[PDB]
C-alpha cells in the first residue's frame, strides 16, 4: 500500500490516506463549508440536496445529489468514487454501507468543551489537504478565537439569563447549556436561565406559562420548521402569546430569531461558526 501522507481523526477509526482527496462526499454540512473556505470546494463531489441551507446553496450545482440529511444514495455514493465519505451524526446508522465504498469519518463535538473539540475537528478535517488546509484553518480559526472572546466579554459584562428553544409546528422545546445549542452557552457565554431542561436532542416541551415563569432576558429561537421548508402557519401566533410578549426579552427587543437553516441543519464549519456569531452581535 502506498505510504501515507494525511491523517483525519474523528470518532471512527483514524484515516489515512496516501494523497489529498479529491473526490469527497459529506453528508456533514458543516464539514462542507470548512471544505470550501479552505479553498477545496472542487474536491467536494457529492453532497445530500434535498434540503440545503441558503449559505451553502451555491454548492448544490458542483456536487452531484446522493440523498437526504438522513437517507443516503448508496448507489449514487458508489458511483462518484469517493476518496473519502465524511458521515454524520444523523448519518451514522450507514456507517458500515459508507466503508464498503471508501475511507469514512464522522466529527463528534464534546457538549462541554464544545469549541475546543469542534476546533480539533476542524483542524483535522482542513489536514487532509496538506499544509494548504493547516495553515489556512490556523488562521482563519485564529479570527473566530478572537470574535468569540469579544462576544464572550460582552456577555460576562451582563447578568442576563438566555432561554434557547425549538419551535416545531407550534410546538415549543426548551433546551439547556449542554445540548445541540451549547455554543451559545459554553462557547460564547450567554447564561442560561435558572431553569434545568432534560437533555434530550429534541429538547423538553415547554408552556406559555413555563416560558413566563421562567422569565428570560433574552428569547433564542430556532425555527424547525422554516429550517426543513414546511408550513409555518402552524407556528403562528406562539411567540405573539401575551405571556411570551410580556417577558422582559419580549419587550425589550430580545426575542432573536436565529437563522433557521444554519442553526438546525449546520454548525461545526469555518463558515457556519463565523455566521453563527454574526446571527448573536442583535442579542448583545
Ligand atoms: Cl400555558
Amino acid at each position: 500500500s502506498a505510504p501515507t501522507e494525511v491523517t483525519i481523526k474523528s470518532s471512527l477509526d483514524e484515516v489515512k490516506l496516501s494523497k489529498v482527496p479529491e473526490k469527497i462526499v459529506t453528508f456533514d454540512l458543516g464539514a462542507a463549508d470548512t471544505i470550501r473556505a479552505l479553498g477545496f470546494a472542487k474536491n467536494i463531489v457529492g453532497m445530500p440536496t434535498k434540503t440545503v441551507p441558503t449559505y451553502l446553496k451555491d454548492l448544490v450545482g458542483t456536487v452531484k445529489n446522493v440523498g437526504s440529511m438522513k437517507e443516503p444514495d448508496l448507489e449514487a455514493i458508489a458511483a462518484l468514487e469517493p476518496d473519502l465519505i465524511i458521515a454524520s451524526p444523523r448519518t451514522q446508522k450507514f456507517v458500515d454501507k459508507f466503508k464498503e465504498i471508501a475511507p469514512t469519518v464522522l466529527f463528534q463535538a464534546s457538549k462541554d468543551d464544545y469549541w475546543t473539540s469542534t476546533k480539533a475537528n476542524i483542524e483535522s478535517l482542513a489536514s487532509a489537504f496538506g499544509e494548504t488546509g493547516t495553515q489556512k484553518a490556523k488562521e482563519e480559526l485564529a479570527k473566530l478565537d478572537e470574535s468569540i472572546q469579544e462576544v464572550a466579554t460582552k456577555n460576562e459584562s451582563s447578568d442576563k439569563k438566555a432561554l434557547a428553544i425549538l419551535l416545531n409546528e407550534g410546538k415549543m422545546a426548551a433546551f439547556g447549556a449542554k445540548s445541540r445549542f451549547s455554543f451559545l452557552y459554553q462557547t460564547l457565554k450567554f447564561k442560561p436561565t435558572d431553569t434545568k431542561f432534560e437533555d434530550s436532542r429534541h429538547g423538553q416541551e415547554v408552556s406559555f406559562e413555563s416560558v413566563k415563569e421562567i422569565n428570560p432576558d433574552i428569547l433564542f429561537v430556532i425555527n424547525r420548521t422554516l429550517a426543513i421548508g414546511g408550513d409555518n402557519s402552524s407556528n403562528d401566533g406562539v411567540l405573539e402569546n401575551a405571556l411570551i410578549a410580556e417577558t422582559p426579552a419580549a419587550k425589550n427587543g430580545k426575542i432573536i430569531q436565529l437563522t433557521p437553516d444554519l442553526w438546525y441543519l449546520s454548525g461545526g464549519g469555518l463558515e457556519s461558526t463565523k455566521l453563527m456569531i454574526e446571527d448573536i452581535q442583535k442579542a448583545l
